[PDB]
Order: structure tokens, then sequence, then C-alpha cells
């Protein structure tokens, strides 16, 4: 068995939280270009995004256990580079399937359709045995991420700590309430909820948006350009969400360390989701950094 250190537990939780993190702006920037939110697709995208926030979450929880507060930096959106991921270690590459697709940003189209078929691609179909060491960056599914990840984390489960600086936005806390061992058996069913959701053990991610993928006839989207020019309202737009990302990030970093929730939690966030729309309805692709 493959002995893992806490230094690289810690940045595989921190890798976790970033993936999960990546996600978020990703989907929102799908789900808002979607002119009529009462269409299917805007109503699974939108359920799955608040399932990655609650992902985000629980990666923060369980890292906090093991004594780690993780900090939380504007995702980039470039080429296909997908954080933690890479699809040529799969068999078939799923890439072959679904293509094309980008890690940059857009609206509901088959390149976004697809990329978010990809994110979440599950293990089981990627045929490899998940690389257990604990100084492996990239792997071929989130669910081989998060293998790995319980592996170092039932070596390292002296560090579990009880009620360490945990978060929580019919259920117990979705938190680890007990120390040692115990602590660990809670983490353990945190990782398997955020699997579960992703690619299945009601309706998973992968499914999902594999069932978004083959549907016949797609929603109107709004249309926008990444760079509008420099003066404009559009450009104005993607300033205000950069800048209101920025201070959301912010105030998930205070609570992944152990802070409360401020007043301005539930005010800063709704918000973003009127900035994300206010860009598209602008004629500007959304912008996060």
């Amino acid at each position: 068995p493959p002995v893992w250190t806490l230094p690289r537990l810690y940045q595989h939780f921190q890798g976790a939280i970033d993936l999960e993190l990546w996600t978020i702006p990703y989907y929102l920037t799908v789900l808002y270009s979607i002119k009529d939110p009462t269409t299917v697709p805007y109503r699974l995208i939108q359920a799955a995004v608040y399932q990655e926030m609650l992902h985000a979450q629980l990666v923060s929880n369980i890292a906090n256990a093991y004594g780690y507060s993780p900090t939380l930096s504007a995702p980039e959106y470039v080429g296909t580079a997908v954080p933690h991921i890479d699809f040529d270690l799969d068999t078939p590459n799923p890439t072959s399937i679904f293509t094309p697709y980008s890690a940059e940003l857009g609206p509901l189209d088959l390149t976004r359709v697809n990329t978010m078929c990809l994110i979440e691609y599950p293990e089981w179909r990627t045929q490899r045995e998940p690389d257990l060491a604990d100084d492996v960056t990239d792997y071929g599914s989130i669910g081989e991420f998060y293998d790995a990840l319980r592996v170092g984390m039932e070596q390292l489960r002296g560090h579990v700590r009880g009620n360490q600086k945990q978060m929580d936005e019919n259920s117990p806390p979705l938190t680890v309430t007990e120390s040692g061992d115990a602590g660990f058996l809670q983490a353990l069913t945190l990782v398997d909820i955020i699997v579960d959701q992703g690619e299945g053990q009601a309706w998973p991610h992968f499914q999902r948006f594999d069932f978004i993928r083959r549907m016949p006839n797609w929603p109107g989207v709004y249309t926008g350009v990444t760079d509008p020019p420099a003066g404009s309202p559009g450009a104005e737009a993607q300033a205000r969400l950069i800048a209101d990302f920025a201070g959301f990030l912010d105030i998930l970093n205070g609570m992944f360390s152990g802070g409360g929730a401020p007043p301005a939690f539930g005010v800063q966030m709704a918000k973003l989701g009127g900035d994300i729309l206010s860009c598209w309805k602008l004629g500007a692709v959304p912008r996060y950094s």
C-alpha cells in the first residue's frame, strides 16, 4: 500500500477543492446563457451547480478535520486544461467521444456540454487501476482522484479532530464531529456523497449532462463575445463580476478557515448570478478574473 505523507494529503485536499471550484464558474456560465430558465437543461444544470458548491464545502470540512484549511483563488479557463484531470490516462480516451470540447467559458453549446460530460466522466469507464501514489497530481476521472484521497485519509486518520473549523451552509450536519477513526468514518461518508452525486453509486451529473448532450432541441442562448470593447457596458459587466467573484472567494476563505458566515454571504451569492446573467444580456461572455 503506497505510503502518504501529511503534506501530500493536504496538497490533494487543495487539489480537490480547486477542481470543484473550477466547475462552478464553468457550469454557471453555461446556465445563465440559457435564455429560458424553465427549460429542462437550465433546471438540470442549476441543481448540479448547487451540488458542486456543496462538494466544495464538504471538501473543506474533510480537509479541516485533518487540520488543513483550504484557500480559494479564481480559476482559469484556457485551452483544454481541467485541474488535475488527464483524459489521456483513460481507455478509450473519452475526448474521442465528447468532441469538440474546451476549458474556455461559453454558452450551452456542444463544446460546453461535451466538456461537462468529460468533467463528470465515471471512473468505471476509464478502465484504469487508480494510481494511489501520493505524488500523483493528474487522474483519469474525479472518481479516481477521490479514490486516491480515501487512501491518504485512511492512513492519516490519526490526525482527524472533531468539530474542527467545520462549515454547514432531514439529515445531520454534513460535518466531521468526531475524532480519530470515528471522524475518519464520517469523512468517508462525505466523500461518498460527493462521488455519488457526480458519477452515481437521484440523477448523477454525468447522466444529466449526457441527457442534455443527446437532446434534439436545445433552448435559445444569449450570444456574447469574450472580449467586448474597452469602455463598453459589457466590459463593465465583466469587471463587476470579476470584483464580486473576488469578494465572494474572500468570504469563502474566511469561512473555510473557521470564520463565521457574515451577513454578506447570502447577499454576496445570488448577486453573482445576477452579475453573470447581466454579462450575457449585454453580449459579453462571463469572465471571473
